[PDB]
């Protein structure tokens, strides 16, 4: 009989609900339990695929082929479980499915409503996502008090009522602010959030207090008495130097003890040795390298969370503090490539939109001419191919069908204008064919791998042989070899341009061979 | 500039939101203003067509062909305007079209939320429904305090904020209950409802208090003080003897004066002479008949609201008290036609479901053979055709493909089944998946000269509202025609059978369309008036 | 007609409700208007006199003799008016007087409720406090959402309804927090606070947003849209370098223009020259001293707000940055007077409790013997007298009856103890139950000519605020007088000792009253100014 822990937010968003849930999942994984996590989004977008990064950051891609909330990434980085479309869903999906059922007449002339039809669908989806796992952590997006999250709150209240306290808990994340003029932290907004939760029939069992200043014991006593919650169930989670240390801190407060006591589980004591290794390798580096990063929206909130996490994992597998320099592509366009001097490696990840691609073209040109370790991702391989055609094959006007169609040399383009008209929508996991003796083979140490892709425009095979005889290495193709996947430079110390997004499978406790090789090349350059 | 009056419910449902809104609209129409009304349903059903009558009563059919809430009917019966699909919509349709817009990418990578996307959709639909009307009365379904109606309340709050008090009002319907153990009425539930309204930023401007006992002046003063509304803005609307007197009642309390004062409208004084005539001819009848109606769920709440309204309109147009005997078809099946003795006319309307059609067949047989005036609607015409084929032509097993697809004489069926068929039981079955076989909304109908339907409607070509899938089988129609079954009306092009008549009957008319939808209290309906006069002819004579 | 501006708190407490209200009042005073302010405390303590400083800081003493909230002090420091007991009250006093009215039968057998009896009492007290002022700023203690402040919010809602928008505003203080992990400020808690305000029928008219980080324009646009207030009605009030610049800050955002536009007032443009001078002389000092203050709870939140304000006023009046060293008396007791080395002046203010008086005795001794300027307040004068009797007259065990009633030389005690006594330890003990022994509020004080206090105050008869029970024992005073202890000031009738001075000291003044209560930033205080100039004389010279 599966058991559920519900996670909610309070006062203000951006508390770290996903990080705390993933930390708990890692903690219980260290105890031998099989843990799974779910994300419920209180917006009526069917999937986050259409959503821009300005709203809720990046759009994570799972192995089964779903564009999900970025929090799922944290999940895969804290437990070794593969996430599918069942572990993340939205209010819009629920409403659309119930509308389709009602149009199908499955309700037999009944007044379909939020209660009980919508809540029934939400509960069914939650149970389906839980699967066979011993414990499922269901995170609720948004903050309590918003009317968008009320269906989720009612559904979890119904679940708590139906399966009892032995199989359900409420971990509510709330912020205690430090008021500078008063020189102390205030628990009043937390009390207001707890009152809001009580007014909807939900009594939190654990309170996670977030603050940028220490949370003292007297405040914990007051917050425990003013919410009718046992003292040890008041967890203080402050701003930390690294997220991977959060499982330690929580363990130091016996919250996993509370979970196992409430659920009546029998398993061994938590072994956090691996996370201790991660935190030790993060806070105590030995080497140091600065890697450039060029794109469109770099410092945007959680816009490239998976990519930065992957590069941190690569630097942590090699004990290097990977300093990052973020340069906008338009800065390179209107100022020249001179902003890139002094770096030891250059990265071009997937760009959001169409503006400022000539800047990335100049960037890959500068990286390849100056023999600086270059790794391109998605749009990176596309701009690398375009630049290589421009500066080796001499096609000055070579471009892609994404951008200005005034291009007599479309080295990258949609399949339809080859061999409107819809879109390929190349999304999800796919099989790969590496080439022997290449850098990709030198890193992956195999010829068959499974990685995730989020592209639509591919490399045109019409002009492929001309580039192939021009020196452009084809170090990887699709699972059948039909399309170009990853390319390399012939006379470069390290130059890989891949269509897929490898940063999604990178974890802190295992790293990623390609990113590790990129970091090692960066150290080889100067470090 | 369009002006809006919002209508809300409180305490409990079934207060009469639609009736009160329609009465106010009638009052304003009597002042010369051009009024329209809208109905917003807080359920996620796309349209009420799939909904059973057990939930929210009948399913009205508009002229443009939409299945809407029954309240729209009230609208057309209180002002002389025509409702379209823009005048009624639901949370389900709003959510579905917003989801389709999001899938189209029309939001350009934006987080679609209840606020402001859903509220924007609701407001746009309100504006589109309002049209060029001087005043639009927007009614909100459900009761205040349910989470289902929160988007609508938020949208009307945004409207109030955006266009100001000179173009917006809130008329909130509440219930003051009479506590028998205390011998007085309590204002506490109304105060709680007003508190719930205040919690969502909505302050009522007019209060319509509903009770089965008189609402005394001290209660009005307390309810105005405890909710910070002027005394004259508290309207007492008790259970009345007939709904058509509510326009008078409200007019006696200066509700229209309040509307005109707030909106700054310049119009003539209210003239309720037509409604006075209606109430006088409804409350003081001179003649009296007893008309039987056999059906499926007769006494169910508001299941046949439009048809009973049509009968009331026919009765008032003739100053006759049409007492009605509701009989279940299964009762006729298990007890015989002897339950029909003593009536002056017999009705078989559209049936809700498939159970007990044989009862209606026997009812049609008894009505025809004993020369008792009969009018059939939708299923009524179908069962009339089936019974006529059974008892005249000798086709004992004749039926409709709705009930028996193995019948050797399918006198009623879908168009595809007998469109191009050799004859007899050439039913292609397979459920005839077409979807559009359901004729819905206004369609033309040509009436043969010299028939009862032509005598009533008095025009050669009429227009009426359809809601039906099963038609008359044209491959066997000539045999019925030469057997004496009169075809008194056909479709706008003549391809399909519309209204039929008996050959040797004082009055026997069966129409496929629903005439009760275009029946109004101030104008009546020629068909129902003729049917009631036929019952008057039968009364006393037989 | 009196006009009201209401001030409320949100999210968390300690936003600066009183400071913001006083700053707005100062702005309006600069326009020539006659402003007053009121403080409404949502606790059932009758007056804050019994309350400890740990709860809500110091206990202010008004001229008429009332123990009030510290916020009243801010009032007197921002406009040149005097606060009375009508300008501050609590839920406890309202409930107690309503209960007394009910016991008197003044309600004539009526069910006394929160609405309308308590609200009526609160409104009447608001009107009485407002007086003849053109504008009254009524501040509500606590944070919106607590059930303790609901009566006050309901009362101000009733006021808004009754006198209209032309005589009422709501300026709501809220907190926008900077989330370090997100690198931006969140408006969600403010929106929740506004929702809580809307749930009780209160719509804010001005929003004062408080943060430690800049409030960008997009946040202001979002916070105005999501709460349906005009953009110019969103005021950004961040943590400032000094509070006296808030009148400038708000004036730069047209808050006074909003107040004038809403209330329809006709007055001259704001002239903040005095506040500009204050901020310039506070933020850009030229000299610098370090003054020691030894006490009981020195760094406690707002425990000595008026006294630190008085020191700031004295410093700005002399363009000197008065750095302050806070030292606990017990630290002096257990470590010696060596913690005092390096300072230019020494202060011993009124003590909160009875612990560590020997430390203050040693502090007075060290200040006198080493010719370091000393000013004592309330307990300061008492310990000065005790130390002078101990170390000059040789009365080693001399003390006050507050701490030692068995002392053979009670140089300080209650009036009844030595009123008619033979001499020496004729203490009647029994706690001297009088209640009125506590001198409170404004009393006169005659100053001897040619003394330091007369040089500072420059007048023969002054008026100052008292809060003290223990007086100087007149049965032993002549011995102190002939021992060299100067009696530089006595009561309005001369019966009691008020201010004393050392005979061979550069500056040594000990006053029984509290001068910090009448100290203002735009006018300073002669006593504190003289003390700071004495420290300036000591600085460099010694």
């Amino acid at each position: 009989m599966t058991r559920y822990i519900f996670v909610t937010g309070g006062v203000v968003s951006s508390l770290g609900k996903g990080i705390a849930s993933a930390s708990l999942a890692a903690i219980l994984e260290a105890r031998g339990l099989k843990i799974t996590m779910l994300k419920l989004d209180p917006y009526i977008n069917v999937d986050p695929g259409t959503m821009s990064p300005f709203q809720h950051g990046e759009v994570f891609v799972t192995q089964d082929g779903a564009e999900t909330d970025l929090d799922l990434g944290h999940y895969e980085r804290f437990v070794r479980t593969t996430m599918t479309q069942n572990n993340n869903f939205t209010t819009g999906r629920v409403y659309m499915d119930v509308l389709r059922k009602e149009r199908r007449g499955d309700y037999l002339g009944a007044t379909v409503q939020v209660i009980p039809h919508i809540t029934d669908e939400i509960k069914r989806r939650i149970i389906k996502g839980a699967g066979d796992a011993d414990v499922a952590l269901v995170e609720i997006g948004g903050t309590v008090g918003d009317i968008e999250s009320q269906p989720f709150l009612e559904a979890i209240r119904q679940l708590r009522v139906e399966i009892g306290a032995k199989r359900a808990m409420l971990m509510h994340l709330t912020l205690v602010p430090y008021i500078a003029t008063a020189g102390e932290t205030k628990t009043k907004p937390t009390q207001h959030s707890v009152k809001e939760l009580r007014s909807i029939g939900l009594q939190p069992d654990v309170l996670v207090c977030r603050s940028d200043h220490p949370i003292d014991v007297s405040s914990r006593r007051k917050i425990a008495l003013f919410t009718n919650v046992e003292e040890r169930a008041v967890i203080a989670l402050e701003d930390v130097d690294t997220i991977y240390r959060i499982p330690s801190v929580l363990h130091a407060q016996g919250l996993d003890d509370i979970v196992v006591e409430r659920f009546g589980l029998e398993c061994g004591q938590a072994d956090l040795s691996e996370w201790d290794r991660v935190v030790d390798a993060k806070l105590n580096p030995e080497r140091e390298v600065t890697i450039a990063m060029v794109g469109k929206y770099m410092e945007l909130l959680d816009a490239y969370k998976s990519l930065i996490e992957a590069m941190t994992h690569a630097g942590i597998q090699s004990r290097t503090k990977v300093n990052l320099r973020y340069i906008d592509s338009e800065d390179i366009e209107q100022q020249g490539t001179s902003l890139l001097e002094g770096v030891d490696a250059i990265l071009v990840p997937g760009g959001f939109g169409l503006r400022g691609v000539e800047g990335k073209i100049s960037t890959v040109q500068y990286a390849r001419e100056n023999k600086i370790p270059y790794l391109g991702i998605c749009l990176g391989m596309q701009v690398a191919v375009i630049e290589y055609a421009r500066n080796v094959l001499g096609w000055s006007d070579a471009n892609s069908t994404e951008f200005d169609k005034s291009s007599g040399h479309p080295v990258v383009g949609l399949i339809t204008e080859w061999q409107d008209l819809g879109g390929t929508m190349r999304l999800g996991a796919q099989e790969c064919q590496l080439q022997t003796g290449t850098l990709v083979h030198d890193c992956y140490a195999k010829d068959v791998i499974v990685e995730r892709h989020r592209h639509r425009y591919e490399v045109n095979n019409n002009l492929l042989p001309q580039l192939e005889q021009a020196g452009l290495k084809i170090s990887g193709r699709s699972g059948d070899g039909a399309l170009v996947e990853v390319v390399e430079a012939p006379e470069h110390p390290w130059f890989v341009a891949c269509q897929f997004h490898p940063e999604f499978t990178s974890t802190p406790r295992d790293g990623h061979p390609l990113f590790s090789g990129f970091v090692n090349a960066a150290l080889k350059y100067s470090g």
